[PDB]
């Protein structure tokens, strides 16, 4: 069994990721900076898809136009040079401290129309460079005390800094769909939007709901406790998964990004087979730090088992569902009839049917096993090949 | 300073909360059965403003019509002799067995629509009583294991069970809406609409979305480590806090339901202010568990406290607020600018405007200090009732 | 690949585990109740070594010396019949009301003399049965609320508890420890001593620490977010590993209980990987529920599993620790280094040694990475059986 | 009612807490470096007792021997100016990347030894400036992976370490005692000694027990989920209660280091309440970050409030302690029984008492409440000011 991914696979990594110096909130770097073309080179030789970025990890901070254009124009050959393609980029509204309040939601109104002013910069060069959607992660946006954020006043501002980047979008004619990254916490006490459910929602009081969708990240959810593929199945149900970050985290505590496939290892299981069974066409991104620890042989080698553990995954999910004895152990849990309508006969045939309160046998209904150990079981012989 | 509650104040309570005989997964129960009878009358001395109830707490499940007359008519000769209010019921889809796999979710189709025909003869029965809202709180709609439910038909299943709901209801001409409570986990592994965000997104798929809202236990939020005022800041920005369940909760562990005031008695703090302030005017329900440690006398003390605790709360934020050196303070930290659009001159006019971007020095606003600590320890002086 | 259990494995499972009827705070029971033998009969045809017990698990609670005898007497039976073992045994100080504050520490002085006594006639059963380790779980000693506990007192009566404990034993001439299974909550608000670590600091205050251990349950540690093969390390370190309770759990919530493999599943390969090459010889006794949904085939179903999943991962941890490359791994990332002393040589030694400080060359030694996400991904392509 | 603090009231700050500059793993800077002179002259002028450091909080990392003696005697002539003490010091074992995988327990046996003489170094210089308490807080001793780290071997290590450091202090005629602070994660995956009981145990095994205690951080035992007073009572039983790290936190997620006092309210209440009713007599030490949102006015304003509520809250802990009513409430929930022993009339005499378990009514007793709420209820009447 061997697992290499080529660019088809469709894995992609953000500039920031590989790219990440080590520092954390006590420690130094413990890696020098890598060239945003060395980082496209190796990322190819290892079979990604595709890269992408923050405005300032590819454009420092306060670059003249002049420096703007050379940076670009090296990316731009480093992209020519080896194939690789750029499929969403997002805004840096966190670092600067003049972001310290939030960027969309920052109580100085001058500060969130500057927020507003960086990103439009950067969708027009996203267009540029080819990419689909824009990702935006308010990771500033949020609060350590109650009174210092009126949430209602934040969600105002929250929703007329995306209605205009919309109607942007829409006046410039550009064919690119927005995509919000959920985060509970870290680096602000609590942050506005903090699951997958509160930005669903929120997109539903848009003035143009259509062009944003979620952008879930697998650690993210868990930081909450929550369960990540059925986030994203709900995300799915709801036509709104645009685009997906990939990584481990072990259980709640701050964000570890760790590499795709450790953390919560069943987790990953379920949410390839979910994936790859509703037929997610977009990009698989990895938003991953390799930990300080490593030198840059382990960053590479820490990208690399990103995209294996997702192959590993994909094989053990698909012989699971193609399995007989699995599908007639899904028979036996009643998920086919988890499929079909309750009452498709409709309501008042309902308040009719006898059997359906009067004459129905509740003791019969209730001693019927739902035989879910036994499925539960088959699925981890799957997972760890050993099946028999 | 005393703090006695009226019924003006809106406090209403389950039958199964005072009523709770501290069965818990490892114990036996403590107290002996409440007549609801006598807990109407109880409450009301207390200064109660109604109850609420699921059908199985009111009617034992199982009885006879006639039996089930006889129940409802002592009922109301309380609530005729004492002045309380329904406002609120709900349905037990949760205790009998047969629901171990979900109600509107079960795999199994028939007990699906037993659900909704269960879930029916308690709303006649709740418009009777004329309560305005009725609960569903969807305890077993989840699973253990990944393979047991598929959360996209799940989803389907779930909507498919309000919209039939919604119809019945417009179809009989009652004058009542629907409110879902999330809980992400307990009793099952992970609940479906595990907060408040995921309810409100579900909310939008529905055919009538305006018959539906939501109803946040301040318990169940914070058991996903979320922000509870901040989630009920959502819940009233989308017009969709239809009722409120009040408690109280140590941190993301098994449900407490303790009494309203324990727990984080911050975050409390921060709840009533919201709710005073946005003139919430629902009823203040307390669903909380008198723990099994206490007799029928420690059952009331609980019971007083929940409403003791609202009341000094309210009294607290509402002189904070009223503090000419907190608005001073508030303008101090820019809570001003926070409610004044970003950009209400329009994209065209954001864009031409350099002092935004070409302009903007961006050093001299990092610079300046939001005095948010300040501000907190004037929020922390008001509760503790130590101003100078 | 087959991973059928012998009696030599040592499996063993609680009564109470197999026999759960599956009520839970929310729900009625889902299944009948199991006679004890009928238990000791399906679990030793699965090839389970022995069972544990509570006394009240045997012995309905309130039972007649006659009647107490039969249930011995035909419980022997069979275990005669089957070569079952009894390894430990427990008593419960948890279900019967009169625990609703505590048994060693309830602040009742004449409920703690009865807790007392209730245990040292099962100690007596025990021994008689031949068990080697009595377990103490502590479920009710602790508090919903600050005041209600004064944890110093309560430590001296939990001492006093333990004490007399060990008196009993001693003067009796006894072949028995004691083990202290920690659990930070549920169903108490917080519960005494509850990780690993508080358990075994308490141990050395006992007035012969040398008569107690601890017995870590997998899932009570993970619901404080900790590391169980990390707690687990430090009990063996200390030589006070007397028993363990495996099974599954998915991160901070209610105690789940789920079978062994399920919940984290890297964290169950590193926890048999460290029991393996440490040689614990103790039984492998599973504490878990069968979900209720499952009827009694289900149950069995769940049961084989704890111990198939095991047999799994054992053979998976023995495959990592004899692959070469893994062994060439561990040498890279300096794990031999790890177990060497840092100052054989000794303090005089290192205080005149110039390489450890004066002519240290920090920057080289800061460059060396540590090689650890290699190594990590080999341990997942071996969990995987993906190894190439 | 003002509370103003004055140096008899011993609290202290770590040069670190109000020096924070603001960057966080997400941002830059948001406030310029503090010299500490500057700090320990406004800490002065607020009403602190004491200032601590680490090494190279007060002499830069790599400075000459000629450099850090100027540095040395510019900070004492600051204490002598001020009146301020110095009484706990402690080493920076995580800022440098050469300590990336931990400093007594780094895999590198150079690291190790390098770790122990840059810790032997500050331990004279701390004996220089009067501290009476040396704090080792092992925050990059853990591990992100399982196979990285072999735990018993690391504790081996960590062992070796604290024993060679008591060797020379002892063989030095040093009078300071060391105190280990725990913390589960952040920012390794998982930190060894995660939590006040596992330090305590740990210390039980070194070859010295007597120099060692602990140093817990409220924040960091709520990073566990677990209750900080009942952990601090443990601690004082032990009589290991060396010094004590007070701030905020709101729940489990990464560590916040919030003034003291926000977080978790009722949790700093009953902190304090034991910590004035035990007679603790160290320092108040508090360890937190201003929030990076506040310029210097908020970081003094931030530093002030930590002692503020700390004097508040021991105003209302005293007034409660003090209540009649309240002492009435104690005596009815039995927390004088709590107090006595359950068998000062020995084993044997427990066994011949019948009314211990032969005649002993278990029914009446599990029938009497604990009426633990009512005495909750006047602790928060306390804590808010309100009684009547
Ligand atoms: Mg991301
Ligand atoms: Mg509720
Ligand atoms: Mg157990
Ligand atoms: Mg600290
Ligand atoms: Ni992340
Ligand atoms: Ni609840
Ligand atoms: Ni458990
Ligand atoms: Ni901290």
């Amino acid at each position: 069994m061997n697992y290499q991914p080529t660019p088809e696979d469709r894995f992609t990594f953000g500039l920031w990721t590989v790219g990440w110096q080590g520092r954390d909130p006590f420690g130094d770097a413990t890696r020098r900076a890598l060239d945003p073309v060395e980082s496209v080179r190796r990322l190819a030789e290892l079979g990604a898809h595709g890269v992408t970025f923050h405005d300032d990890d590819l454009i420092p901070f306060g670059s003249s136009d002049s420096e703007r254009e050379e940076h670009v124009k090296r990316f731009r050959q480093a992209l020519d040079d080896t194939g690789m393609k750029v499929p969403m980029a997002t805004t840096n509204l966190f670092t600067h401290p003049v972001f310290k309040d939030g960027g969309f939601t920052a109580n100085d109104r001058d500060v969130r129309r500057y927020a507003l002013r960086k990103t439009i910069r950067n969708i027009d060069l996203a267009v540029e460079l080819g990419a689909e959607t824009y990702v935006a992660w308010g990771g500033r946006e949020g609060a350590e005390s109650g009174g210092a954020k009126d949430v209602r006043d934040a969600l105002d501002r929250m929703k007329e800094a995306f209605d205009l980047l919309g109607e942007y979008v829409t006046s410039q004619g550009y064919d690119i769909r927005f995509a919000i990254e959920p985060k509970p916490n870290e680096p602000r006490g609590d942050i506005l939007l903090p699951t997958v459910g509160h930005a669903l929602a929120f997109i539903e009081r848009l003035e143009r709901p259509e062009l944003y969708g979620v952008n879930p990240e697998v650690g993210h959810e868990q930081m909450a406790g929550l369960n990540f593929p059925h986030g994203i199945a709900q995300a799915l149900w709801a036509g709104k998964l645009f685009h997906i970050d990939l990584n481990g985290q072990n259980g709640i505590k701050y964000d570890q990004d760790l590499r795709f496939g450790a953390g919560d290892l069943r987790a990953a299981f379920w949410l390839v087979d979910l994936l790859e069974s509703a037929g997610y066409s977009g990009p698989r991104h990895f938003d991953f730090k390799p930990p300080r620890t490593e030198d840059f042989d382990g960053v590479w080698a820490s990208a690399a088992g990103c995209m294996r553990n997702y192959l590993i995954l994909k094989e053990r999910a698909a012989a699971f569902r193609a399995d007989p004895e699995v599908q007639e152990a899904l028979r036996a849990s009643r998920l086919d009839e988890l499929a079909r309508p309750t009452a498709a006969d409709g309501l008042q045939a309902l308040l009719d049917d006898r059997s359906a309160f009067e004459e129905f046998d509740v003791d019969a209904a209730a001693a019927r096993g739902m035989a879910f150990e036994r499925l539960d079981q088959l699925a981890m012989d799957h997972l760890l090949g050993a099946r028999g």
